[PDB]
C-alpha cells in the first residue's frame, strides 16, 4: 500500500477508536494502525520521490513512523490492561502526530 | 552474528517457547529472539547480497524485522502478565513470520 | 536540537530516574528518554559526518538506537508495574548503553 493509503488507514482506525465501545474494538484498531505504520516505512511520499532512499529526508520520514509506532504501543498497552478511556485519550494525541506527519510530507 | 545464525536462534527459541512451562521461560526465549532480530537487522541476507545496503530491497528487509520485533513484543507483553498459554499462542504467529522471512531471503 | 543535545537529554533524565521515588516520576523520565532517542536516531553523529548517508555505518548507528529503545521499553514496563527499584536497576544499565553510544559516535 502506498503512503497515502496507509495514512488513510491510520485515520480510519483513529475514528474507530474514538467511537469505540469496548477494549476489543480499540485493540483491533490499534493493531491495524501498527501494521499501516510499518508498511508506510517502506513507502515514499510523492514529494520525496527524487531523493535517495537513505537521504536524511527519507530517514526523517521513516523515523517519524517509528515515533508513531511507539505512541501506538503506549495506547495498545493501555488497551490490553483494559484502560479504554486512557487508550482513547492517547489516541487523540496520536491524531496530532499523524496530522503533523501528513502535513510535513504531502 | 550472520543472518543465517540469527535465523537459527529465532527458530530454536520458538521451539523453546512451544515447550515452555512457565512465564520466565517464555520471557527469556522472547528476549533472546528480540536480540537476534535486532542483530539480523544489521545483516544482509543471502538473496540480497547483490543489493546496496540502502537499496529499497534492503530497507524493506529491515522493516520486515521491525514487523517481527513488534510481534515479539506482543508475546512478551502477554508473558509479562503471566499469561503463558496466550503468549505461546502468539508465538504461533511468530513462527509464520519467521518461516516467511526465511523463505523470502535465503 | 542535534545529536549531542539528545544525548544530554538522555543523561539528564537518567539522573532524574536514579534519584526518583514513585513510579510516575520514572515513567515520565523514561518517556522523555524515548523521545530523545528517537530524535537522535534521525541525526548524523559527529564521527560519521564524512560518510555517505547510505553507508552501512549509518545503518548500524540507527539499529543501535533501536536496541536502546527496547531497553528503555523494558525499564518502562518495570516502572508501569510499580517496581520502581527494578526500573532504577535497569536504568543503571541504560546508563552504560547511552554513554557507550555517546562516546562511540562523538
Ligand atoms: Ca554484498
Ligand atoms: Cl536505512
Ligand atoms: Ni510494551
Amino acid at each position: 500500500a502506498d503512503w497515502e493509503d496507509n495514512m488513510e488507514t491510520l485515520n480510519d482506525n483513529l475514528k474507530v477508536i474514538e467511537k469505540a465501545d469496548n477494549a476489543a474494538q480499540v485493540k483491533d484498531a490499534l493493531t491495524k494502525m501498527r501494521a499501516a505504520a510499518l508498511d508506510a516505512k517502506k513507502a515514499t511520499p510523492p514529494k520525496l520521490e527524487d531523493k535517495s532512499p537513505a537521504s536524511p529526508e527519507m530517514i526523517d520520514f521513516r523515523v517519524g513512523f517509528d515515533i508513531l509506532l511507539w505512541q501506538i504501543h503506549d495506547a495498545l498497552c493501555l488497551a490490553n490492561e483494559g484502560k479504554v478511556k486512557e487508550a482513547q485519550a492517547a489516541a487523540e494525541q496520536l491524531k496530532t502526530t499523524v496530522n503533523a506527519h501528513w502535513q510535513k510530507y504531502r
